[PDB]
């Protein structure tokens, strides 16, 4: 969820994960990815 993404060092995005990152969490009911 957004709270474990955002502590955790990662970021909420409904987009692909930007480069160099890739898909560690969900955020947003599960409609966002959280990206690291
Ligand atoms: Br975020
Ligand atoms: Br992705
Ligand atoms: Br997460």
């Amino acid at each position: 969820d957004h709270y474990n993404c955002v502590s955790s060092g990662g970021q909420c995005l409904y987009s692909a994960c930007p480069i160099f990152t890739k898909i560690q969490g969900t955020c947003y009911r599960g409609k966002a990815k959280c990206c690291k």
